[PDB]
């Protein structure tokens, strides 16, 4: 029993985390194999910032312009190229802590867990998920760019994300390991705004079978809904659309509990119109979003309570 | 800007993680040097569990009664001993990823980080507290006994917990490494209930301390208290005695904000009263209890290992 946010074990990535600093700017690097990847503005000072022609700002350097620490060594860089707003460092030593990976690119509503860093040092591990408006509710600090999200699926990390920026309401954006941004955002110091967030449905329901398995059932009621009279009401609150992927994807917790997807959904229809009344669901006052249907069936037991 | 609940990066603690096994019974073990950890437990069958004698029960066994897996590798085992809950396996092989080391008994209000293991294997890892009531509200499944909790503090790994066993409420009771519970707990199939808990005041105020730093001031008030008054009050509300301790450990978060620790009990003593009235306090509609004054300190300062 129990439910928690629970982070996938940091150490295969913790291996990989290097400090890159290019002149007096410093970072985070991901050294994987002989190649380390970190942010592209990091060749950037405070004045390029505005509007920075990295190919302008690359052409300038040499390889000695990057210093490279993995640990108390120093890492000698042979090459330097661009990929999209991230800066591959060809260097001399292959990673021997190098685990096996994939780079793999993110949808909105995914989760992942972050290895928060400084100065290429490791301090904090916590899981998130990837909202709707492509931004992450992270807990990032001046110094923590370069910072990896990942997930750990059998012996395989999966990079899915690299801390480029932070929004001026608070939250964060940046790109897959190939250097392309989550959403509308640029590495560029503009008027850029977090688009309207919006709660993920199909991760609320997850949220609302694991409760069901760990024996909740207050919430629960005696209706259905058609899925256009649902996404009507949701999208009222602030809900993101479900589609019919999404109830497909419900169908093993359905199963498990003999609950209907549309079952569940009038349920969620119910809670938001009425709210909680001094109740908790799973110890949380609020509806949680950041539980994939796949974290569900993760965590929470195959027998139901 | 963020504020997440963070747990330690778990890779000095993974390198540790091995499985062992007695017999029908399978948990886990912590393999530090050239000795392995685990619940004494392991060496009882489900009818042992209503009365067990370990000294009875350990000396009917040999060393290769005990199968302890480290990763693909059988560990030998060439020694057994006990102290107090956890058995101590001497084996032949000294552990090469053993990292800096302490074994520390904590206090309730004290947070760790979790390793949940499963056949010698981590899976996940998650910040708790010791609760008043030396429960912690952890995410166990069958398996996860052996999993431990730690610190870390500078490249050394403390040690504080060992899971034991899950409460009929879901909540776990374990062990120091040394083998003695955290509460009035019992290693046998018996008749006991977590007591009573109440709430962590000071980790309360601290974290109301961190949604000043991320901009968060709806809740503060021109009032102050004294620390007789606001304890009567909180003797109300099911919330831990704040002592002058406590208020010396606010210190440095009444420094940095300019809000005396007696101003912030002033504005807990109307959150307890009044509520929050639709508002939530750093994404939370509940007030959160498991973040110590250090911890918001480190979290909003970014102390690396
Ligand atoms: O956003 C940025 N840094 C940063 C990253 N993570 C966390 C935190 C910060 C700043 C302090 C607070 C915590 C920088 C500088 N500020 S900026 O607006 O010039 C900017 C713009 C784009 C890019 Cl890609 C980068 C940046
Ligand atoms: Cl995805």
């Amino acid at each position: 029993s129990g439910f928690r946010k629970m982070a996938f074990p940091s150490g295969k990535v913790e291996g990989c985390m290097v400090q890159v600093t290019c002149g007096t700017t410093t970072l985070n690097g991901l050294w994987l194999d002989d190649v380390v990847y970190c942010p592209r503005h990091v060749i950037c000072t405070s004045e390029d910032m505005l509007n920075p022609n990295y190919e302008d700002l690359l052409i300038r350097k040499s390889n000695h312009n990057f210093l490279v620490q993995a640990g108390n060594v120093q890492l000698r860089v042979i090459g330097h190229s661009m990929q999209n707003c991230v800066l591959k460092l060809k260097v001399d030593t292959a990673n021997p802590k190098t685990p096996k990976y994939k780079f793999v690119r993110i949808q909105p509503g995914q989760t992942f867990s972050v290895l928060a860093c400084y100065n290429g040092s490791p301090s904090g591990v916590y899981q998130c998920a990837m909202r709707p408006n492509f931004t992450i509710k992270g807990s990032f600090l001046n110094g923590s760019c370069g910072s990896v999200g990942f997930n750990i699926d059998y012996d395989c990390v999966s990079f899915c994300y690299m801390h480029h920026m932070e929004l001026p309401t608070g939250v964060h954006a940046g790109t897959d390991l190939e250097g392309n941004f989550y959403g509308p955002f640029v590495d560029r110091q503009t008027a850029q705004a977090a688009g309207t967030d919006t709660t993920i449905t199909v991760n609320v329901l997850a949220w609302l079978y694991a409760a069901v398995i760990n024996g909740d059932r207050w919430f629960l009621n005696r209706f259905t809904t058609t899925l256009n009279d649902f996404n009507l009401v949701a999208m009222k609150y602030n809900y993101e659309p479900l589609t019919q992927d999404h109830v497909d994807i419900l169908g093993p917790l359905s199963a498990q509990t003999g609950i209907a997807v549309l079952d569940m959904c009038a349920s969620l229809k119910e809670l938001l119109q009425n709210g909680m009344n001094g109740r908790t669901i799973l110890g949380s006052a609020l509806l949680e979003d950041e539980f994939t249907p796949f974290d569900v069936v993760r965590q929470c037991s195959g027998v139901t309570f």
